[PDB]
C-alpha cells in the first residue's frame, strides 16, 4: 500500500499537475476526455508486455462492428480468467494500482467522475494486427462511468500515424446524432493512456483500421459506479434522425393489379423486349425463369449470377472503373455533392448513396431538422437532369464526369419499371405493393453498415394479404479482385437471429431474399486495403401473396 503511489508517474501526485489536467479535461473537444504520457512505472508496464506477449494466446474474432485478436472469451480455453493471474504478476499489479483507492482519487478527481468503484475491475486485452478495426460507439453499457484505454505498443519504437490504429473521436450535431466524420484521432505510443467519461449521446469514437503489418497491443479498462455502500456510496446522493430512412413508398394501382392479373410465364414479346435491354438472355428463358421459381419457392432466396446483359455489363464496368482511377473520391461529408448523400449517423452506418431526393448535406442540427420539415420523394428523372445541368457548365471531364452515376440512375430507373417489377413477380410469385431503390457506394477504410432486421411499414400490418416479411434484392456491380476470403471486408451478409448468406464483393450478382422480422443483414465494412468500393443497388418491396 506504500508502494502503489511509486509506481505511477510521479506527476500525477502533484497539484499543479493535477488542476492543470482537470482543465484539459473540462476545456476538452468534442466531448471531455483525456490523455497523460508516461503514465506508469516503464519497467512495470514493460514486464507486463513481456507477460502478455508471452502468456496470453490471442483469437482473431470478427463481428459487423469490430475485427480484433482477442483474448477475453471465456469457456474458449485460450480465454483470460481474471481470477487466475498466477503467471501475471506484473499485470495483476498493473490492475491494482489502476483500481487503488490513491489513483482512483486522483483520476475521479480530474475527470468530474464522482466516485469510482475499486472491487468491479473490468479490463480486456487486445491485439490489432493488419485490418483489425472497431467501429463507432459510446461504450454505453450498465454501470460504466468511465471509459481508458492504456496503450502498449513496441515501447522502443514510435509508433506512427499512417500504420493506423488510432482513438477517434466525434462530434455531435444533436445528442445521439454524432458527425459521421471524426474531429480529432490520438496516434497512441506505449505507456500512453486514453479516458473519457462515458456520456449517453456523446461519447461516440472508434478505433482507425491498423494498415500495415504491425501489432499494437492495449488495455482497454472501465471505472464504474461503485458497489452500494462500497466506500460509502449510496446511489443516488432516434429513428428520425437516420438517412435513408428505412421506408418505402407505396405503388400505384395500375401497377400492382397488373400483378395480381398475371399471377391469378405470362410476360409479353414487348415486355420480354423490354426486359432484355438490361438483363441476362440466360435469366428470361422458359428453363432459366423455371430454375429460378424453383430456387426462390425451396429457398425464399435467389443468388444470380451473371444477372445483367453483356452490353450493360461493360457499359456499368467501363464507368464505375473510370470513376474509381481517375475521379477524387470524397472522404469527408462534407466535400459529397450531389448526386450523392452520407448514410448517418455513424453509430449505425456510414456509406454513399444516391436516393433521387433533393440533395442533403447534414452539418448542422439545422440541416437534419430542415430535411425533417420537408419531406420529398425520390425523382430519378429530375436527379438525372440535375445532373446533366452541373455536368454540361464544368464541361465534363476525365476527372468531373457523372457518366457512372448517369448509368447507374438508369439502371434504378429500369428496376424501377412496371415491367421489371411484373419479372420479380414472376420469379416469386409475390405482388409488389411498394418499394425503395437506393445505388450505394462503401469507400475503403470508411464505410460499412451493422446488423439490423427488415422495418415492417405500420401502417399495413393489419392488412392479411400483405406478407410479414420485406423483399430484398442487392445487385451488387465491384469490378476489382481479391475479395473472396471476406478479408478485405465489403461481404453482404445475411443471418438468422446461423448464416443464410455470405457474399463477397463481386461482379453482377443479384442476391434477393424474402426476409422474415428476425433474420438480420449487413455490409461488412470495407477495408483501406481494398482496392475498389463496393458498388451495389439496394432494393426492397412490401409484398402481397395472390
Ligand atoms: O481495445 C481498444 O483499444 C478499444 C478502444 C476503444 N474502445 C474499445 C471498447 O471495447 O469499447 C476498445
Ligand atoms: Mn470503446
Amino acid at each position: 500500500e506504500d508502494k502503489i503511489k511509486g509506481m505511477f508517474n510521479p506527476k500525477i501526485w502533484d497539484k499543479t499537475f493535477q488542476d492543470g489536467l482537470k482543465k484539459e479535461i473540462e476545456d476538452s473537444q468534442p466531448y471531455n476526455w483525456g490523455t497523460i504520457h508516461e503514465l506508469v512505472n516503464d519497467d512495470l508496464l514493460r514486464a507486463v508486455r513481456k507477460e502478455i506477449e508471452t502468456e496470453i494466446h490471442f483469437t482473431k474474432k470478427e463481428t459487423d462492428i469490430y475485427r480484433v485478436n482477442q483474448s477475453g472469451d471465456l469457456a474458449n480455453l485460450s480465454g483470460l480468467d481474471w481470477d487466475d493471474l498466477s503467471r501475471l504478476p506484473n499485470l495483476f499489479k498493473l490492475r491494482q494500482i489502476l483500481y487503488s483507492k490513491q489513483y482512483r482519487d486522483f483520476f475521479g478527481y480530474v475527470t468530474k467522475a464522482g466516485k469510482l468503484s475499486g472491487s468491479k475491475t473490468d479490463m480486456s486485452i487486445n491485439t490489432y494486427t493488419k485490418g483489425c478495426h472497431l467501429l463507432t460507439h459510446d461504450d454505453v453499457i450498465g454501470s460504466r462511468r468511465i471509459s481508458f484505454i492504456l496503450y502498449l505498443p513496441d515501447p522502443d519504437r514510435k509508433w506512427k500515424s499512417h500504420y493506423g490504429g488510432g482513438l477517434r473521436l466525434f462530434p455531435s450535431i444533436l445528442p445521439n446524432v454524432p458527425h459521421s466524420d471524426p474531429s480529432a484521432k490520438l496516434v497512441p505510443q506505449f505507456n500512453q493512456i486514453a479516458f473519457f467519461k462515458v456520456l449517453p449521446g456523446f461519447s461516440f469514437h472508434d478505433v482507425e483500421e491498423v494498415k500495415v503489418d504491425k501489432h499494437r497491443l492495449s488495455i482497454q479498462g472501465w471505472y464504474h459506479i461503485p458497489q452500494v455502500g462500497e466506500e460509502g456510496y449510496i446511489p443516488g446522493e432516434l429513428e428520425d434522425f437516420e438517412f435513408p430512412k428505412d421506408e418505402r413508398n407505396i405503388l400505384s394501382f395500375h401497377e400492382v393489379k397488373h400483378f395480381e392479373k398475371m399471377l391469378k410465364v405470362k410476360l409479353s414479346e414487348a415486355e420480354f423486349t423490354y426486359l432484355s435491354q438490361y438483363i441476362s438472355p440466360e435469366h428470361l428463358s422458359s428453363k432459366g425463369i423455371e430454375k429460378l421459381q424453383k430456387q426462390f419457392v425451396e429457398n425464399s432466396s435467389l443468388q444470380i449470377e451473371s444477372f445483367l446483359n453483356d452490353d450493360k455489363s461493360e457499359l456499368l464496368k467501363k464507368v464505375i472503373k473510370q470513376k474509381e482511377l481517375e475521379q477524387e473520391c470524397p472522404y469527408h461529408s462534407k466535400d459529397v455533392k450531389a448526386p450523392w448523400k452520407t448514410a448517418i449517423p455513424p453509430h449505425k452506418a456510414r456509406y454513399l448513396y444516391i436516393d433521387g431526393k433533393e440533395y442533403r448535406n447534414f452539418q448542422t442540427e439545422a440541416d437534419i431538422l430542415e430535411a425533417l420539415n420537408n419531406n420529398d420523394l425520390p425523382n430519378f428523372q429530375f436527379t438525372k437532369d440535375a445532373i446533366k445541368i452541373i455536368s454540361d457548365a464544368s464541361g465534363n471531364s476525365r476527372e468531373n464526369n457523372f457518366d457512372a452515376e448517369l448509368a447507374l440512375i438508369d439502371l434504378a430507373v429500369f428496376h424501377k419499371s412496371t415491367i421489371f417489377k411484373k419479372y420479380l413477380a414472376l420469379l416469386t410469385s409475390l405482388c409488389p405493393v411498394s418499394e425503395q431503390i437506393l445505388i450505394r457506394r462503401f469507400r475503403p477504410g470508411m464505410d460499412f453498415t451493422l446488423a439490423t432486421k427488415c422495418r415492417f411499414n405500420e401502417l399495413l400490418k393489419s392488412n392479411p394479404d400483405i406478407i410479414d416479411a420485406v423483399l430484398e434484392g442487392t445487385l451488387c456491380l465491384t469490378p476489382s479482385a481479391g475479395w473472396e476470403s471476406g478479408e478485405l471486408g465489403g461481404y453482404e451478409l445475411y443471418m438468422m437471429d446461423s448464416v443464410l448468406i455470405n457474399d463477397p464483393p463481386a461482379w453482377n450478382t443479384f442476391n434477393l431474399v424474402l426476409r422474415d422480422e428476425s433474420v438480420l443483414e449487413f455490409v461488412k465494412y470495407v477495408s483501406w486495403s481494398a482496392k475498389s468500393s463496393r458498388w451495389d443497388v439496394k432494393m426492397k418491396w412490401d409484398v402481397k401473396s395472390c
